[PDB]
């Protein structure tokens, strides 16, 4: 991988391996979101980062993801060279957006999209905040100044309202546990566990007979490693799913989303 | 990757990505396991395969894991590149074994070594059975025919009788089942997530202070899709040692049984 002529995106290529592909063949949506991740590291790395910046360094801050929305137009099969060009954006003092573009390597067809929120927290305590001019200006250094959406068209998916699952569910699937492969180098549950999570209550004859063609998740609050969720949906419809994920035990929220499948 | 020279193994790199590593920012011993995995497919892809025979199509023939062994004196860093070199051979009648060697590509140091044994099981049936002649025939074909081992030693570890775990368990970890994303293309859960099942009992105290040098497991029984295990380690034990079982939640069906061997860090 490598940063762009200008020095304000990155682009990285992938060859989908044997163990991350599904029943067709293709990439699972999971490991597309694991590829997105691994791109955004790069590119991180590749800027002079930790993924902090000096200042949060010194001020004892981390981003958290607030959403994620993905679609994707076509999976990439087994063996073939997908390519993700990603790049930051600061959105003033709200938080940051990193946004990415997939290609079918061979062709040049953009195969996906996906965009990111993020949002500044004191890692100690866990609170919130607005990003400083300080940490403005360590952005500005590596993101391009005129906007670059991913997902440009006014009123788009990437920015919907997600409302709150009301009980009954249609579906569930109840009890789900991290393992030490779903955490990452610092010890907490790796974002891409909660989509697998989300996904987990879809009916399987619906995984079966239809794409995923769109995903967009509401992270609210961590699942800790001793932590036990349960996962929720219920159709809302091309098939619509409302989904929630909350504690078993007590029912805290910790995601919502929808999704939205094509049929074969 | 590619073939060798000669045709008669296949090596490749790989870059350790930044969610394939654990808390001392190197390769968990599942991201082996799964390049591993990947190394194995590419190597029968490009000698031909279709991960069977034309013969094992013909017959509904299948390979499944017996026995994984995997040896590691380095793991590899987040952004390190490692190559892995495989091979396998026939073992006459019993079954075929698949061997790797990993390397550092900077130093060309040898970071790691594995072997697998596979049998053969009708898909339909389930039942094992011998390799025929003509499975025989084809394996021949891009296989060493003088042995070549990645664990060559007289009374080496990867040969080494396991026994069955007494009830009670000194540690377990109780109720883990599948996720889609354990589950390979055919939709069978694997071979990799038992690892990680075996390893979940271990405990965390351990994992953070010891490195693993060895891991031996045995593979038995299929877990399905719907099915619950139980992960049960018991101490055997600066080297600790562990047996372990993991078995069907509801009836106690043993499905893997293993050792560990541990080098505090
Ligand atoms: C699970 C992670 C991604 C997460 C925690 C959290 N807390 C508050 C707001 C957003 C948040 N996101
Ligand atoms: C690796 C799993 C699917 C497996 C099932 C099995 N059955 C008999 C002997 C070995 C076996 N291994």
């Amino acid at each position: 991988g490598s940063l762009t002529e200008d020095g304000l995106s990155y682009k990285e290529k992938f060859v989908v391996r044997s163990y991350e592909v599904g029943s067709n063949k293709t990439a699972t949506v999971e490991t597309i979101a694991n590829l997105l991740q691994e791109v955004g590291c790069n590119h991180a790395q590749s800027v002079g980062f930790s993924a902090t910046t000096t200042t949060m360094r010194k001020l004892h801050l981390i981003w958290v993801t607030a959403r994620m929305h993905i679609e994707i137009y076509k999976y990439p099969a087994w063996g073939d060279v997908v390519e993700i060009e990603t790049w930051c954006q600061s959105e003033g003092r709200i938080g940051t957006r990193r946004d990415w573009i997939l290609k079918d390597s061979v062709t040049g067809e953009v195969t996906g999209r996906a965009t990111s929120k993020w949002v500044m927290m004191n890692q100690d305590t866990r609170r919130l905040q607005k990003v400083s001019d300080d940490v403005r200006d360590e952005y500005l250094v590596f993101c391009p100044q005129e906007p670059r959406l991913a997902f440009p068209e006014e009123n788009n998916r990437s920015l919907k309202k997600i409302p709150k699952l009301e009980d009954p569910a249609q579906y569930s699937m109840i009890g789900l546990k991290p393992r030490r492969a779903d955490l990452d180098m610092n010890q907490h549950v790796n974002n891409v566990t909660y989509i697998g999570w989300v996904l987990e209550s879809i009916p399987q004859e619906i995984v079966d007979t239809h794409e995923l063609q769109v995903i967009t998740l509401d992270y609210r609050r961590e699942c800790q490693q001793d932590d036990v969720v349960d996962s929720l949906t219920t159709t809302t419809s091309d098939s619509q799913f409302l989904h929630l994920l909350r504690l078993s035990g007590d029912g805290q929220e910790i995601n919502r989303g929808t999704t939205l499948w094509r049929k074969k």
